[PDB]
């Protein structure tokens, strides 16, 4: 908590704590860490430090990337399977989280419950990096979604952002959508009216649209999301199954200097034949997170 | 002083010259980490983790420990193992003995561990059995006791909670007999009067007490334990063998309270430099580094 | 093989395997003397197993960890389980190889098919298990001096047998007499090609087929379709009518087919078999990643 930019020791719990000078740095780290790997430069950076993974939701992208990330800088990772943990013996979450805070130097916690994370973070001898909460924050996702947006399109400022799919529940879209307000972008929606109020305050446009087929011609980023059939309209359900879907047939009325993103997981929303399409940056999105974590973990531990 | 290759199955096999060394290793390994010195000690060697009880303190520490000296660890999940195709425990344990250089096995069954250990091309470090030992726990409980209070000899030790089932308390309570300490016991009428014949034989004083509120004024270590109201057949049993921060005011100031963990409602959460149960957990990691490293000949 | 997928045993040559073996010994002997192996330092392996195992994956884990690499513990149970490809490719973002094991007919071929990164089979529904077959050879070669000339008694339930179709076929790169021991219930499907390249004969039990046996390859049965269980069993009492210059193997797991008191027997190479896989993976992984 000193001069220059530095998170050294800082917890990483909400996206509110990031600045633009920090993120650009945070991005400048990732490219540099990436490029070391691309050429095979030794990374004894977090050699000897340890990361404690704690995930109570079901994931295999955040955690994996986090695992690859830690393992790439030289560090090690504590598999924590709650299923096979002393929780099957009645122990507090803090009790565990702190216990693990004894054997590790950072923490990566992911909990669905409303703010089980804030709590566990609150008192911790060691730092905690959010990966999910019940309140919907996901700074690492939001964080990585930017590099994609910046890398993919040259700059961030000016872009118009079509966020598509079920957004109400959407816990990733509150993380990015809000943070996007550090840039000059027009937000389109295809959403929780409660925290839509913070965004529009700072002038960040906000307009609702019928489907992709209409909102797409002025689109610089097509941010997609899993819907969930179960929990939809009611009897009727049908077209909204098909509308908020990106087939390769839709993608023909889409800008050519544009990129479509997905946090993932997905199922049938983005048509499998949309895989092989340069404008398809949803898989590279997954790849680039690994470097935010290396960009983050490494910094959050003072080794960069 | 050397266990190189030795199995680590019961607490009976430790000497005082060994443990002091075993402790002198831990501090030295600790202090390397505190400064950030490279530890290519068990670089290359591999540890095979095999746990059939539900834990996340012994195994984790063990994981951190191995990972810190440079080694790697085999995540062995029986759930996803050929057990679901159904093969012998030895079969597996030996199989894993093909891919690793040590082993850390934890089994509830009476002497599933002794067996698996018995025949093994590679060494096995106990972490729990049915019959009913836990040398690494006992081992680490000492450094806490020694580190926390200056010396081990002279201390009076209040072990509180359900002790009958207690598989950690038979590991330390016995071993404590290598020192000059007065053992006190606090239990719901329901310590196993089987293993107890051995400790008091050697004059390691042993006396029963009503609760903490009586046995605490002459207490150097308050060793706490999870009850298990799953054999109550008694909310005084609940609330008596409990350490609130309000009880802690009639407790010595040159004293420390320990817990192997896990816990639930027995110790009030609540900001007491006398609270060495979390640092207890931290200090195990270094027994394992102190042990694993030695048990593998790299120190 | 640099970049090559490893999906069926059809893609191996004898000059490749012998190299593939010459690597394993060399990698082994570095470990025996404790030589540093920064070989796959910085690369990452993504483990993806949908069957229940703890020998292939472990060996694979030890193997990767020994050359300096790291391993992605992928537990489908705690995973987004989205498409299998979706995942397999996703993991292909975070790793440099892949070790996939799927029971389904050709879930593996598929996932492999499109992958930015290489995939090393460990099991499929078609029954192909190149790493096992691969391994089973070094044992056969190491244990008996050479591979050519040996007569191979494969015993147990062979019909379902997914490991025996990996080795039995590949064995055809050598001059060996294949013998078979089964409960009347080997699949006469792949056998269209085994005897094409030239010996195969059926036998009543071990007690008859054993006197001209150089390798006694054993297998878990399936009480699920008695003498058919005690016959195709190797007690220590049977082992006395068995050649002295001969070795008995098992892919494992086992239960009661090989009598526990057959463990401590210098003709017993089924445990060393397990040990020697670790080095095919180091022999393979390392090569498959261009660091050797």
């Amino acid at each position: 908590s000193p001069l220059l930019h530095s998170l050294v020791g800082q917890h990483i719990l909400s996206v509110q704590q990031f600045t633009k000078d920090q993120m650009s740095h945070l991005f400048n780290v990732a490219h540099t860490l990436r490029m070391m790997v691309q050429k095979e430069r030794s990374l004894d950076i977090l050699k000897g430090k340890v990361m404690a993974s704690m995930f109570y939701e079901v994931s295999t992208r955040t955690s994996s990337s986090f695992a690859a990330a830690m393992a790439r800088l030289g560090g090690a990772v504590l598999s924590f399977s709650e299923a096979t943990s002393s929780v099957q013996k009645g122990e507090s979450l803090a009790d565990s989280v702190q216990t693990m805070s004894c054997y590790a130097d950072v923490v990566v916690l992911r909990h669905p419950q409303p703010g089980a994370v804030e709590l566990a973070a609150k008192h911790c001898r060691r730092p905690v990096i959010n990966a999910g909460d019940g309140v919907g924050e996901h700074p690492t996702q939001a964080l990585l979604d930017i590099f994609t947006i910046r890398e993919e399109l040259g700059t961030v400022n000016g872009m118009t952002i079509t966020m598509v799919g079920d957004l109400k529940h959407g816990r990733t879209v509150h993380s990015l959508a809000c943070l996007l307000t550090q840039y000059r972008v027009s937000l389109r929606y295809v959403m929780p009216p409660t925290v839509r109020a913070f965004v529009a305050s700072r002038g960040t446009k906000q307009e609702e649209f019928e489907s992709i087929e209409e909102a797409l011609p002025d689109t610089d980023v097509l941010y997609m999301t899993r819907i969930q059939k179960e929990r939809f309209g009611s009897t009727q359900y049908e077209a909204c199954f098909g509308q908020f879907i990106l087939t390769p047939h839709i993608m023909t009325r889409a800008k050519k200097k544009m990129v479509v993103m997905h946090p993932m997981p997905r199922v049938n929303e983005i048509s499998v034949e949309v895989d092989s399409d340069p404008r398809a940056a949803y898989f590279r999105q997954a790849e680039n997170g690994m470097y935010i974590r290396m960009a983050l973990l490494a910094t959050v531990l003072g080794r960069f």
